[PDB]
């Protein structure tokens, strides 16, 4: 045996060869196998413009002893016709008169036949035992096209008993070859299928696009390769090494001997950071919660993603994501966490603060008045929690309350232009934008996170020249948009004291050569440190405290979902207003980590297009439930 063959180099009467191994497996972080190779055998016939009538049914009669066949493809016509083949007996006795007419030459053959494959279907068709549809189901498949088109006879479900029996008699069977190939096998089901990706099927060879890049390394378009995501991304490890000989030709045939240069070897096995038992439970809770939220009003809500990370080193432990339709039909959408972007809202604020501290615009514990701002001509902004009054508050109480206006004042102070009632808005915020977007970037927001998959988007980044109103919105998460992974990289950076680490999913690579044994560690796949935030540890602890307050103080936004986590949790929410077909909606985001005192888990969650609240759905619960399940025993 097995190795659907590749190539034959040819110099001056000298030959070289190359054959195909199977791909690395793919394992969870405790070794549980996620992606295996299974064997698919398959019997082929090869017909001739020079073997018609009977030597068909002669091969087919022999084969209907080594294999059993699926007759779900036979047709009344083929039955009809095969009847004539098989009963020259009763057939000759059906066309007694027509025989003569054909013979005297007053009906053609055509007509004779059509009149015959019309004469029977009742009594004498039910003269076909199971034996014969068996030999027919092979015969049928033994011609569809002429020439040497190697038509498959049995494809699905070819038992090792069957493949052996018939490779064993290939001699007695003229026309019949047998192959075996390797096809991926997914023990855990749909789970993470979209992230694993896909391999072309050699019928495909390499597909039209990925070419060049595949050929500028050295492949056949016969070759099966990695068509997407993990398979695409660790192609050069999950692929084997190839079997390779060199030959000595002479005379008009002679080959004196070969020397084995490269014996072969299966792909290196790849271990993921996933914990599949966590992964599965997350998918579970997600759905319980989508169904819970739909039955409280959220019938238009249409996405729901969740990343879970270990913030001390970037490990992605789970990654989940459904699309929802208007009646609840889930589709898997795990790639959604880093290929889609959303407006996230009030949950970037801890990064905005960290941009103010860096630039002297504010400093730790600076208090300010939350009140309706009034701008020239009559524009007003306000914090939801305080639509009408006036309230002085810290930064860390700004995070707890999710005060938009503490963040607008910070934003203006950063733009050289502190708030004064009546004021007009700086007509040129270019350099404040640059400073503030550079601060957010430092915690992951706005950049690609570095993840080891393709198609990571850094989010929609529209410009900042003279749109002050936007510049402000950007300080409360309502201009630039972000992937749920960025949210998860940012909350993790807060959680590990200002280190922004590359998320990864690939964890370790293994030298596998024997089958099913793992074999030695080859390479680790580190979550690299991208950058440290430009901030004092007193600045970082202010934010951390604000996050802890937002989850554990009676007036925190995340009180009713995170206060009774089995271990203390910290985080932050956002509720961005959005529109869908002109109706009013909210995205709704969560981020957090636990335990507060030495975090081992960090997460982001996104729901999109929930209803606008009077009734505050509590989609954080999904987050509380994951922290509770993760930490069930400490
Ligand atoms: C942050 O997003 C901020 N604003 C909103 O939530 C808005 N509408 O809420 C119904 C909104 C969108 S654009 C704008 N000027 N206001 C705060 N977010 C939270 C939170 O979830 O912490 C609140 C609870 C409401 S106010």
């Amino acid at each position: 045996s097995g190795s659907h063959y590749k190539q034959l180099i040819k110099n001056d009467e000298n030959i070289t060869v190359n054959e195909s191994v199977p791909r690395g497996r793919i394992l969870d972080r405790n070794g549980k196998v996620l992606v295996d190779n299974a064997s698919k055998m398959s019997i082929t016939y090869t017909r001739n413009r020079k073997t018609s009538q009977k030597e068909m049914l002669n091969t087919a009669k022999k084969l209907t002893d080594l294999i059993k066949m699926d007759t779900d493809k036979i047709t009344e016509r083929d039955k009809k016709d095969f009847w004539i083949q098989m009963y020259p007996s009763s057939a000759k006795k059906l066309m007694r008169k027509e025989q003569l007419m054909l013979e005297d030459g007053s009906i053609s053959q055509d007509q004779f036949d059509t009149q015959l494959r019309d004469k029977i279907g009742k009594k004498q068709l039910k003269q076909l035992t199971k034996k014969d549809l068996q030999v027919l189901a092979i015969y049928r498949e033994m011609n569809a096209g002429s020439t040497l088109d190697p038509q498959t006879i049995k494809n699905e479900d070819v038992s090792e008993k069957e493949y052996a029996a018939v490779s064993q008699q290939l001699s007695k069977l003229p026309g019949v070859n047998t192959t075996m190939d390797w096809d991926r096998k997914y023990p855990y089901g749909d789970t993470l299928r979209g992230i694993f990706g896909d391999v072309s099927t050699s019928t495909e060879g390499i597909p039209k696009e990925l070419t060049e890049q595949y050929l500028s390394k050295g492949y056949s378009r016969n070759d099966r390769v990695g068509k997407s995501y993990l398979e695409y991304q660790y192609e050069d490890v999950l692929k084997g090494t190839k079997k390779q000989m060199k030959y000595t030709t002479d005379k008009s045939g002679r080959v004196i001997s070969s020397e084995v240069l490269n014996p072969g070897s299966r792909g290196h096995d790849l271990q993921l950071t996933i914990d599949i038992d966590l992964q599965k439970k997350v998918e579970s809770l997600l759905e319980k919660q989508i169904s819970k939220l739909r039955s409280q009003g959220a019938k238009d809500m249409d996405n729901a993603l969740m990343v879970v990370q270990n913030p001390k080193n970037g490990d992605i432990l789970a990654i989940a994501g459904k699309q929802i339709d208007k009646q609840g039909k889930l589709k898997d959408y795990d790639i959604g966490n880093f290929t889609a972007q959303y407006t996230v809202g009030s949950s970037v604020k801890g990064g905005t603060l960290l941009a103010g501290y860096q630039n002297k615009a504010i400093n730790v514990g600076e208090t300010m008045v939350d009140e309706p701002l009034k701008f020239q001509g009559g524009l007003t902004k306000r914090s939801y929690f305080n639509k009408n009054g006036h309230v002085s508050i810290d930064d860390k109480q700004a995070l707890m309350h999710s005060s938009n206006v503490y963040m607008f004042k910070t934003a203006l102070k950063l733009a050289g232009d502190p708030y004064t009632s009546g004021m007009s808005l700086p007509n040129n915020i270019a350099d404040a934008g640059r400073k503030l977007r550079k601060g957010l970037n430092q915690v992951g927001l706005g950049l690609k996170t570095g993840i080891d998959l393709p198609n990571e988007t850094p989010g929609q980044i529209e410009p900042l020249t003279n749109n002050p109103g936007n510049y402000l919105d950007l300080a409360i998460g309502q201009y630039d948009t972000y992937t749920p992974l960025q949210l998860s990289q940012y909350v993790s950076t807060i959680a590990n004291d200002g280190y922004r680490i590359q998320p990864h999913i690939g964890l370790s690579i293994y030298e596998s050569t024997n089958k099913d044994e793992t074999g030695p560690l080859k390479r680790k796949i580190k979550g690299n440190v991208l950058n440290k935030v430009n901030n004092s540890n007193d600045e970082i602890k202010e934010v951390q405290e604000g996050f802890k307050m937002a989850f554990n103080e009676k007036q925190g936004t995340g009180y009713a979902s995170f206060r009774n986590t089995v271990v203390p949790s910290a985080g932050k929410t956002g509720t961005a207003e959005v529109f869908q077909d002109g109706e009013p909606r909210v995205n709704s985001t969560y981020i957090g980590y636990a335990p507060v005192d030495d975090p081992k888990l960090s997460f982001s969650i996104v729901y999109t297009n929930q209803p606008v609240p009077p009734p505050w759905l509590n989609g954080g619960d999904l987050g509380r439930d994951v922290i509770n399940y993760y930490f069930k025993d400490k």
